[PDB]
């Protein structure tokens, strides 16, 4: 038996897994898949063989992300500056200027007092609290409604939406408002601190972390999927798919929320919980590396197409290059490869797509989903709940994080919590 | 006998008059100088022969003002943009930008923040009751104190403080920052409307509106300058320098405020008021027209100067240009040439000084000072109160305008305010 099971070897269980052991405990981890890092993912690329890509998390901020800086730090990881951006190819209308901010002198008034609105509404939210427990109801709305009470004039109206699309992986209509200031809260109550935050990226990849962090874990087993948490005894009992039980004090679930619901828990989890643990976040993010060629260096493109954000990700060569694109996988096919010319064509008129790459997050099984959002009206019912402890049994991961969530630093966050809490008994 | 004396001959006293006239009462208008307009005062420039001037308001913003609005469309009167700004000439330091805005993108996320406060604070502010009667006491610091609070970088900062000490005609530790948020609410609640409503000037200066609106008024007289004003009688009686007294049931005084420690009332005015109609208060506001060789069209120029503002004001010839200046009286000499050719050179270093024009509103007896503005600590003493009648003694003014001080549109609005307190009798 262990002092702690931590089930799912992404960042969240890394951590836990890593300081539990180094704490004295005897730490098992279970990872369902054959890799490690979970939603970080670098890989080679599926388009230009030798290439290593980010197919999912890939950006930080070291001021707005401090436990992700000290993990750097610690292990001496390489960083650099995201390629800095100086061709401007806005969609945002003929009143747009093409630079980083688009916002016409116009439109400054309008902007200015919705700046307000917005940064008072965001700062209705303590952090620390949970939506669900600060009468925030009125806020947990469909984002277009939300957004429609702001009259904003049209370059800044479609500025803010598109950026909001990208960020939060849903169309205005099935995102939340509430969600919406919930990021703005958790970048020190600061809308544009939400863009800004795409800072740096790992130098040599997520997995440089991965593997730096993997290597003081004594105790891990891959290819083993967790179907069962069983506390119902003196002791945790952990089944499996292909395999003996495992037992432990404790156990740490560091799995993706949209998963739980497959896992049977005895006994059942509190049942404030288990409606929007069935249910699933409505996160719908949908990230595309998109292979091209006739791109200049250096572009960024926000606007009112089907992809609200297209910008550069790396050199390939003299004529060939990577882009990124963010929408979302209700609203876009990220195969229908004609699809993808018309939404790059919108954009960029004179470029070429020779091929894309891209992980279907949500319909990987270990999964389920890529980064969190909650469906309107979600997480003013239950949130906070949703990441804390039921008896010995832990929740962590970004996915749960008041703090940081959808973002590495969040699943680092709720690891030091659950490690803590786990320390004190 | 007169249903009314109305006291002094700017835009306050011209609508008053002119309005309870038409209404059928029986006015007079007494003005102690040779012209009407006060400190609207278009004559011949000092500099240039031919050369029309404004030498004291000027600029309007049709949706900010909307009486003002309605006279000049009463009386058909033209107005024009004011010359648009193309060159940007700015002393804010290596990272400012020379564009309209000059705020750098590194400053961004500050400025964010400080919009926030600075809005929030100017929200607590309710126009209609008063600032002394709004628990407000905590705003009425000096400005460089308050602004300290808000830490912003440097182009930021000195671009804030810069407008408003051209703004409010006081250097930053002797302004008010409690003022400086009712300028702020009054434009809607918005920083930027503040320098935005410098939107358009009267084509052919400001004596035709105060030509027209006089032409509606029967009987005026110039040169009397009024000493006392007794209203211990059944009827009050105005008494005047050079002349015999003139009676009437209800005065109006529509001189400046740091003027009506000059005339003797009967009763003495309510105690609450006496102090500070005693001290005056601080506006130092110094506004010059420079003639100037050299400089292109189109100039602005904010920074850190002596002069905070310099900007064009008017083409004189193909070489030739008037361009003005804000600073303040108290920290300015504008009789010292070698101190304004320092002042613009530091800006404009290529351009040469031929002349300046300006008018001592501080020494003017008429006057003893420009616009209005509050000493720290004064408004939160005493504020509505200056502008409330004592028994039929009205007081107007853009002085004591809560909608509007210091505007024109202010001496509309309280002079509306006096003829309907009075058609009410
Ligand atoms: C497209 C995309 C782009 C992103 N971009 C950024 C970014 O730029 N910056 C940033 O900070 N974040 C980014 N993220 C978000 C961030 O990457 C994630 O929220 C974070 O990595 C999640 O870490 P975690 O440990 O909570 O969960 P995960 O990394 O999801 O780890 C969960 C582990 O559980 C395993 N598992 C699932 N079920 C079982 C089971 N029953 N038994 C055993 N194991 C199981 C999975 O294999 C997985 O390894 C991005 C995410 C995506 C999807
Ligand atoms: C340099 C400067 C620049 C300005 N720029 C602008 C601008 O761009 N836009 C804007 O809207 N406003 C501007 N103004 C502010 C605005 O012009 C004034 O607040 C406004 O015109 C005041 O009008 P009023 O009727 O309250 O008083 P005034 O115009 O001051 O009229 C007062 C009248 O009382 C007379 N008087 C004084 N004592 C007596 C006495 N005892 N008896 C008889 N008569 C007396 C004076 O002669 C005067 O005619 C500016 C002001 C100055 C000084
Ligand atoms: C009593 C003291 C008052 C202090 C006043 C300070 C503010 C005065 C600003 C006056 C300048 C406004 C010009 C508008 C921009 C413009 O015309 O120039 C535009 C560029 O302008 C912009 O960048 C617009 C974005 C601004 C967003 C508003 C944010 C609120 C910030 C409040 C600022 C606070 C200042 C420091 C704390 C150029 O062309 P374009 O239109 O094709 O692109
Ligand atoms: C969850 C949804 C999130 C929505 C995010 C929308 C905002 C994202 C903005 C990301 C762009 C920031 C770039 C900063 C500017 C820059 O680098 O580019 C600068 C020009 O930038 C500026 O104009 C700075 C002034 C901005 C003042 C801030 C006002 C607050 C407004 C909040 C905006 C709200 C948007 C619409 C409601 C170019 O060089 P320079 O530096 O030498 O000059
Ligand atoms: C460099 N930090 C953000 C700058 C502003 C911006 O618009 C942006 C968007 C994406 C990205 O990768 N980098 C920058
Ligand atoms: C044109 N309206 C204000 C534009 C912005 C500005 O900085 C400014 C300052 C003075 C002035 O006369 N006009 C404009
Ligand atoms: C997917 N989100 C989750 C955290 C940050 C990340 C992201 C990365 C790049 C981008 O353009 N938008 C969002
Ligand atoms: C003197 N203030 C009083 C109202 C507006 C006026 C003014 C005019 C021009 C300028 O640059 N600053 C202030």
């Amino acid at each position: 038996m262990y002092d702690a099971i931590v089930v799912g070897g992404g960042f969240s269980g890394l951590k836990a897994a890593r300081d539990l052991t180094n704490a004295g405990k005897k730490v098992l981890l279970l990872e369902g898949g054959e890799r490690l890092g979970g939603r970080a993912y670098s890989r080679e690329s599926r388009n230009v063989p030798g290439l290593r890509v980010e197919i999912g998390g890939a950006y930080l901020h070291r001021k707005h992300h401090p436990r992700l800086a000290a993990e750097l730090d610690r292990y001496g990881i390489p960083t650099a500056a995201a390629s800095e951006f100086t061709s401007f190819r806005h969609r945002l209308g003929p009143t747009a200027v093409d630079q980083a901010f688009p916002i016409p002198g116009s439109e400054a008034v309008a902007v200015e007092a919705a700046t307000y609105t917005l940064l008072r509404d965001a700062h209705r939210i303590d952090l620390e609290k949970g939506l669900e427990n600060q009468d925030l109801e009125d806020l947990d709305i469909p984002l277009n409604e939300y957004v429609d009470k702001l009259d904003l004039p049209p370059v800044s109206r479609q500025f803010l939406l598109a950026w909001a699309w990208n960020m939060l992986g849903q169309p205005a209509d099935q995102a939340s408002a509430l969600w919406m200031l919930q990021l703005v809260a958790a970048h020190h109550y600061s809308i544009l601190g939400v863009v800004l935050s795409l800072d740096e990226v790992f130098s040599n990849g997520s997995a440089d972390l991965v593997d730096a962090m993997s290597q003081e874990i004594p105790e891990i087993r891959l290819q083993t999927v967790v179907t069962g948490i069983d506390q119902s005894g003196d002791v945790v009992n952990v089944t499996v798919k292909d395999g003996h039980a495992f037992q432990a004090h404790s156990v740490i679930v560091a799995t993706p929320m949209n998963t739980w619901r497959r896992i049977v828990f005895t006994p059942a989890l509190p049942e404030r919980r288990r409606s929007v643990i069935e249910e699933g976040h409505g996160g719908q993010g949908l990230k595309i590396l998109i292979h091209v060629r006739g791109a200049e260096a250096g572009i960024e493109c926000v606007g009112d197409g089907i992809f609200p954000t297209l910008y550069d990700y790396c050199e390939v060569s003299e004529s060939e290059r990577l882009l990124v694109a963010f929408t979302d996988s209700g609203s876009f096919d990220p195969t229908d490869i004609g699809a993808v010319k018309d939404a790059v064509l919108y954009y960029l008129p004179e470029v070429e797509v020779l091929g894309i790459d891209y992980h279907d997050w949500i319909a990987d099984p270990l999964f389920e989903g890529p980064w969190v959002a909650p469906r309107v009206g979600q997480f003013s019912r239950v949130h906070k709940e949703l990441g804390e402890p039921a008896g010995r049994i832990h929740f962590v991961g970004s996915d749960v994080s008041l703090e940081f969530p959808g973002y590495i630093e969040g699943a680092l966050e709720t690891a030091e919590c659950a490690v803590n809490a786990i320390l004190h008994s």
